[PDB]
């Protein structure tokens, strides 16, 4: 039988735009998607630390370097910019792969930097 | 391992009828569901741009043409006519065909008229 | 790639019990799981028209005839006997197999009879 | 077509610590997660019996013997110490294999001893 496992996240993370209108979905630095193997058009979870609240979407990629997290569309409802925030993709496979499966976390520091190990 | 994958959505659609009894689901124009590639009986989900909820239910087809989007049901408390929403489908898939996946997207104008390109 | 799709539904039967202690799940007179298809210890998903409320648990079988749906644990925040509520489980399976997929619908009147067709 | 089946779960115990910052997910001792048949990384829902909440996260190991149950990062929001909680897991499966699916389930008591039987 057939597992879900975290698959990788982004250990909070700081929003950094939020807007309504127009457009949807969760717009994310690609090196940041790269990192946390996160791809585009994979629905993710979102976990805000500051408000408590808890949504899924997708992932959209925004311009390398950027270090933009954007909640757009309804979500924009969910957070605000500056909000801490944990975004997480999750994936489904075999019990056996399982058992030794190991997400990609990435982590930050000040203005959205990724930290090192 | 597999990925779940946005399929695609219905982008700033009206809410054209919320009836709380009977029946259920959300029933949307055949047209749209096309469009989206949203089946009929598949789980949908639901995000108001208007009210902020976020909720989860399955696609029925309404007739081709009617523009309609009807919030029915337990759904009806969670949307009103006229709010604004995004209907999503996820479908999953190995992640070698995940990495150049394609959503189908519909964007409206006016009175739910499809908007091209 | 692989479509969920609503495999089943109890369609506005009523809460007949709610106790937070103890025990949990939603259990459901085995004659309604084999109608909508469900499963013990199935995962469902409960839409309560009543009061709104939209919450994940699973299925145990009750006695055959009991005509019992309880909800159990901390879903009985959930629900209020008297509820009436929508009960549904979603399966997955190929794209061409969701295209002419047909749930299995269990409708209800008068003290949670089954009404046929 | 494949179910989403209950793989297991922790029935009725106690949250031990809460902590906001920083970490996240929910570490479980690992005697427990082995009990219930839940890995290390695997998604899990939570139910809150005294609060009612009901959230989704991932687990993660704490000490075994440590009898611990730790809601961290933005899940901290969703339960205190001392809060009363289910942890489940699912897995999918086809449909052949979840007719005579047996869930893995851990009962308590005390400070959250395990309870035999």
């Amino acid at each position: 039988m057939i597992r879900t496992m975290l698959q990788g996240k982004l250990h909070r993370v700081k929003v950094t735009h939020a807007d309504l209108h127009y457009e949807g979905a969760c717009a994310i630095d690609q090196d940041f998607l790269d990192a946390a193997g996160i791809l585009e058009n994979e629905a993710i979870d979102i976990w805000n630390v500051t408000n408590g609240k808890r949504f899924s979407t997708y992932a959209i990629a925004a311009e390398r370097g950027s270090r933009i997290i954007s909640v757009n569309g309804a979500a924009a409802h969910c957070a605000s910019v500056g909000d801490i925030v944990i975004i997480a993709s999750f994936v489904t496979m075999p019990d056996e792969e399982a058992r030794t499966w190991r997400p990609n976390v990435a982590y930050f520091e000040g203005d959205n930097e990724m930290k090192r190990t």
